[PDB]
């Protein structure tokens, strides 16, 4: 409690006995991105908060994602640059130091969304490393003789110490001709007598802007090399040993069989892109009763444990997808051999349902080997377009009824529609296989078919628990931490809801209720910012009172109805084919969660590779929209409001971003925290497109690095937008208009005002008032607002950013 210097790790050997007894406790590090001098540990229900680690001395050389031993600390013992920090309305202008601004702009504008963060409860520091995933890798730059210093792309990562002897030969001397390289580096040690970690560098990527590194570089900064299949001989090949095993006639036979096409209209569905692993029957039993047959992919019946095959995919973990591309789980050879097609017998695991005719009421369920000849496949477009503009009785209707009751089932709310959905909660659980530019965007089609997939998941971890009890692979989610839930209540508040948030059921119900889209939206961001994403775990590792994964309001689930892109659903399907053959299941419980953990690493790694990619497509596309006036001017909706800044999100990009007071020509700001309303005083006649901070000229300023440094006035964007509305013209390129088609996706709209030359249109939507020489704008919540829409470019990622349009320019 005087100095700043790291103690030695406790011994391994005292810290089981030493967490039994109360006198630590284990949780995960996470480091605030914002704030990267603090972290939090949070505990698997182990205590009522996440644990505050104040400092780089508390946190002890930890890194992020590891488990850690952390002793408590008495909070008043361990116990100002931000302008987001919220007696009556009082000046609150805040001008941000260079430092932070220039850190503001890449935690804020790298990523879609904005990261959460907020005297704690708890607060400790950390005596040991429990637990880390070996072997990872950070993407980032390389600059200075003795170290070059590595800093990564990702923030969460301290600057790591390279010695010189690792960095390539002619480094030393032109270190600047390498400013704008890509490297990929490893953490090798951190003892107590550095400040900084030490690391060595494994790849040297390419050059930070070419279009092909980027992909490569959210892989690699992702821990995805994809190099288990590539043959020496040949590496643009796969090698070809790698192939699915055929069955034996003693399998085939002892199936229930589907593929009598007079008796079963099994239809596989197939996603944009990739293989297809699903496919459905629905058929009348003619007793009062329906039946929905849910098949899957017999995987593992192709693959023998512990073979090539299996270690292999059992490394690469998950498949990503991303707008550029996709990586497969496993080897090309399999997606081809195994995808479903109509008239091709498969081995398949079945979840059949027998459901009450009159209110599909579920009867009964069969689980069990099976094989089915789909009849029809169709794509989630296809289906989407049969389920609009098509017979309100057919067979896809009664698909969508039976998915609208499990639906309203699980939500607990007899009368509920599968749409309006909850595009951000699902992400919590898993990732897209069709990949939207937009994360809001779901059609009707993926969610009928979605939760058919998550009541045939709920089945299966019900089956397996009940058999296989501790050895079960299962998925939870945990409720936000009660500080979290408490913050997201006042916010709601603020806005006027007073519905109940004390269950996932009531929760949900809630938001689900609001018919404004936009402030619907707007409260799921809130609600997704409290939450991390689910976790794979072995039953007997947890309580079974937390068995719960509160986004989905099921009290038990688990992951099997997708083996082509997770390895998890593996582990799953070999679990559910001792319990249906009642053979001995004789895993390790350590190894099993050993293997859960590593899937959590890898599938949380696939999601933000999506991610990453997405933002990146969607920052050119931003820029491209803009081309002309570096810009793109369009109507937001505010989502909070603080002292000297306020957010805003944007449903038609799926993006949230933060307006800075410094970075607007104000004379002043007033904040009033009781009503959550900031008041800016504007410059008259500066226009907000075009403005420089003073403080951004300095060659310190991340400003100094934009490469796309090109404004228009407002009103030339304005009139450009406004023009092209009317007109149902494109602001687009013709060249990525084509390359987003070629990869179906959709370029995202504007949201212009609907009333006068084009720049007052957007003015009028304001609110302000001329008071002597204050010319004041209210910014309130829930307020819409023109704002101007910029990815700066110059980083390994572009930088999204946002600013106000000054309502008092000429």
């Amino acid at each position: 409690p005087d100095s700043s210097l790291f103690a030695p790790y406790l011994p391994q050997a005292n810290i089981p006995e030493l967490i039994q007894e109360g006198r630590l406790v284990a949780g995960i590090l996470r480091v605030n991105k914002k704030n990267r001098s603090d972290a939090w540990v949070s505990t698997d229900g182990a205590l009522d908060a996440d644990i505050y680690i104040c400092g780089s001395k508390d946190r002890n050389r930890a890194l992020e994602g590891d488990l850690v031993a952390v002793e408590l600390l008495v909070v008043d013992d361990v116990w100002n640059d931000s302008d987001s920090l919220s007696v009556r309305r009082r000046s609150s202008l805040k001008q941000r130091p260079t430092q932070k601004k220039n850190d503001d702009v890449e935690v804020e504008g790298q990523s879609l969304l904005l990261v959460e963060e907020e005297k704690p409860l708890y607060a400790g520091h950390v005596v040991a490393v429990l637990d880390r995933i070996p072997g990872q890798l950070f993407s980032g730059t390389l600059g200075l003789p003795k170290i070059a210093w590595f800093k990564p792309t990702d923030k969460k990562v301290p600057l790591i110490a390279i010695p010189t002897e690792l960095a390539p030969k002619d480094f030393v001397e032109n270190a600047d001709k390498y400013s704008e390289k890509l490297f990929v580096a490893s953490i090798k040690r951190w003892p107590i007598t550095s400040l900084h970690p030490f690391g060595i560098l494994v790849s040297e990527l390419g050059d930070i802007h070419d279009p092909d590194t980027e992909i490569d570089s959210i892989l690699r900064d992702n821990n995805f090399l994809s190099n288990e299949y590539l043959d020496q001989k040949n590496p643009q090949k796969e090698k070809p040993s790698f192939q699915p095993l055929p069955l034996t006639a003693e399998s085939l036979e002892y199936r229930r069989n589907f593929t009598d096409t007079n008796e079963y209209n099994i239809f596989a569905i197939s996603e944009l892109g990739w293989v297809s692993e699903f496919a459905l029957h629905v058929r009348n039993n003619g007793n009062g009763t329906l039946e929905l047959g849910c098949h899957v992919v017999d995987v593992t019946s192709h693959i023998e444990e512990g073979s090539s095959v299996d270690r292999r995919a059992r490394k690469r973990s998950s498949a990503v997808f991303m707008p550029q591309k996709l990586v497969n789980l496993l080897p090309q050879s399999f997606n081809d051999e195994l995808s479903l097609a109509p008239g091709k017998e498969s081995a398949t695991l079945s979840v059949v349902y027998t459901l009450d005719s009159s209110t599909l009421r579920i009867k009964s369920t069969w689980v069990g080997e099976s094989t089915i000849s789909p009849s029809n496949i169709l794509s989630l477009e296809q289906l989407d377009e049969k389920l609009s503009t098509g017979s309100p009785t057919s067979y896809l209707s009664t698909v969508q009824e039976i998915a609208r009751s499990f639906y309203a089932r699980r939500i607990n709310d007899p009368e509920a529609t599968l749409l309006p959905t909850l595009s951000l909660l699902e992400s919590l659980d898993d990732e897209k296989v069709k990949v939207d530019l937009n994360i809001l965007d779901r059609t009707l089609g993926f969610v009928v078919i979605n939760e058919i997939k998550r009541k045939v998941n709920s089945t299966v971890a019900e089956k397996i628990y009940t058999k296989l009890g501790d050895l079960a692979l299962l998925r939870r989610q945990m409720q936000p931490i009660a500080t979290k839930m408490a913050s997201f209540r006042k916010k709601i508040q603020n806005f006027g809801y007073n519905f109940d948030t004390n269950t996932a059921d009531e929760l949900i119900k809630g938001v689900l209720k609001i018919k404004d889209d936009d402030v619907r939206v707007g409260i799921e961001i809130l609600l997704f910012k409290t939450m991390p994403r689910a976790r794979y775990f072995i039953a007997g590792k947890v309580d079974p009172d937390q068995y719960g994964h509160y986004a989905l309001n099921l009290p038990i689930y688990t992951h099997f109805t997708a083996p082509m892109r997770r390895y998890a659903d593996h582990v799953v399907h070999r679990q559910l084919k001792a319990v249906i053959h009642d053979t001995p299941y004789t895993e390790d419980m350590e190894a099993l969660k050993i293997t859960s953990e590593y899937c959590n690493f890898k599938k949380d790694c696939a999601y933000q590779a999506q991610e990453q990619a997405i933002h990146l497509l969607l920052c050119k596309t931003i820029n491209d929209m803009g081309n002309t006036t570096g810009q793109l001017l369009t109507m937001a909706t505010v989502l909070q409001v603080y002292e000297s800044s306020f957010d805003v999100f944007i449903p038609e990009f799926g993006i949230e971003k933060r307006v800075h007071g410094d970075q607007l020509p104000l004379i002043k700001a007033e904040f009033d925290g009781t009503n959550r309303v900031l008041e800016l005083h504007w410059q008259p006649g500066v226009d907000s497109a075009t403005f420089i901070p003073a403080d951004e000229k300095n060659p310190k300023s991340y400003r100094n690095s934009i490469k796309n440094k090109f404004r228009s006035t407002a009103a030339e964007i304005a009139n450009i937008e406004l023009d092209k509305e009317a007109e149902s013209e494109p602001l687009i390129s013709d060249p990525l208009s084509k390359e987003l088609s070629d990869l179906h996706l959709t370029v995202p709209n504007l949201r212009l005002p609907s009333a006068q030359n084009a720049l007052e249109k957007f003015i009028s939507t304001t609110e302000t008032r001329i008071e002597n020489d204050n010319y004041i704008q209210e910014i309130h919540e829930l307020q819409k607002i023109p704002i101007l829409l910029r990815a700066e470019v110059g980083m390994a990622l572009p930088c999204l950013t946002v600013r106000a349009l000054n309502p008092f320019m000429k």
